[PDB]
């Protein structure tokens, strides 16, 4: 019920590399600065009445990039889980990872499993980290779930409707996505959420993610409130 | 090289109000704009042009609309044909009366062989509805026991969504000022460039359309 009236924001956090290069700095510095930015956005959202914040962390397509780039991201994901989870919990933040977790090594899966569990009963902001995630993959998984009900004999094809598949895509349990923000200048979804953004406001800014701060977040919320 | 362009044509009503006229007037103007956009796409080598006509979303005024569609086909198909355009309608048409469905089939039949622009007219279309249709197909095969839930993957499902036979959509344009897809193509826009403009549809012209291709040409 906050004034901007936005309940679920989703973010494509692009620009980190470009941010570091403008400065003559290597890829890694932009990742350092991007993580600060994630801490800043998460905190902003918990403080401004947002119900859910969904961040595009690692796409299923990203696996096809230089090892130094994959492992760095993985490295940072492992670092966040091992060291930022206690703070999410102390903020009554509920953490969910969305995407094909089966591909991660069983040890990364165990950290994911424990982090979600620790925080599953939290009632504040729901933080969804999309890791090894894709909008098409997401739809495909809800499809197989349905197929399955058709296989066990409980579902009839002709009964499958929009509402039913809407109940089996990731985050079906949260308020619908009201606002998609993409930093970094590019104007495309890039196989981020697709089913879920049917009615979302799409908001593109050239600000590089490491520079995207609380004032830019208000900006985007205000542009949304004026829709 | 932009091969497939998709347009959400919003703004006819606001353009009418803005000109001080009734909604029907904006629509005549909007129609004139469709013609102008189709030509521009054709004279510019675009291979596919998909237009969002009406969403699934007085049982009388629907009728007047089914008759308009008929009117439009009857008056404009000869021209699309001379201009070597292949016409295709996407959307849930089972819902249309018998006469309009047959008129749609003869028009597609008449232009299937054309080798220029493929013009897709989305009538009673929904992005979610599209995926659902593919899903139902897939579900049927599973029921007959010829497909395990585990064998369904993106590629398989993609073969069951509208326009899977054509070049992927590269650019989605929405005139009118709103910044949303509005349940227009969903599955198909995963990688498309998204272009929003405040120009109302009736006013959208050749230069606006080029501006959009320019915005596409400049994507990284
Ligand atoms: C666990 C977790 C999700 C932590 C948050 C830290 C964070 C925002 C990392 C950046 C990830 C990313 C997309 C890097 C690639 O550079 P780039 O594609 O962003 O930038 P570029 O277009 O300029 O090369
Ligand atoms: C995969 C994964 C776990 C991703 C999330 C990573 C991340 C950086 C989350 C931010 C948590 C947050 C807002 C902490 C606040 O700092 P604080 O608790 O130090 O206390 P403060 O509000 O007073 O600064």
């Amino acid at each position: 019920l906050p004034a901007h009236g936005c309940r679920h924001v989703a973010i494509i956090m692009d620009g980190n590399g470009r941010w570091a290069k403008k400065q003559g700095k290597i890829r890694a510095f932009g990742h350092k600065a991007g993580a600060k930015s994630v801490r800043r956005a998460v905190s902003f959202a918990a403080n401004n009445g947002i119900e859910a914040l969904t961040l595009y962390a690692f796409s299923s397509e990203n696996w096809n990039r230089p090892a130094q780039e994959v492992s760095a991201l993985m490295e940072l994901f492992v670092w966040a889980l091992d060291s930022e989870v206690k703070s999410l919990h102390r903020h009554n933040v509920r953490l969910r990872i969305i995407g094909d977790t089966s591909r991660f090594n069983s040890r990364l899966q165990e950290r994911i499993r424990k982090s979600e569990a620790l925080t599953a009963g939290n009632t504040g902001l729901t933080l969804n980290i999309a890791a090894n995630y894709g909008g098409r993959w997401d739809i495909v998984q809800g499809v197989r779930q349905l197929a399955e009900k058709v296989q066990q004999g409980n579902l009839q094809p002709d009964q499958i409707d929009e509402e039913m598949l809407n109940q089996h895509v990731c985050m079906h349990e949260l308020a619908p996505v009201d606002l998609v923000i993409r930093t970094g200048g590019e104007h495309r979804i890039s196989n981020f959420l697709l089913w879920q953004i049917a009615y979302a406001e799409l908001y593109f800014t050239d600000v590089l993610w490491p520079d995207f701060d609380e004032q830019d977040f208000e900006g985007a919320l205000n542009a949304f409130a004026n829709r």
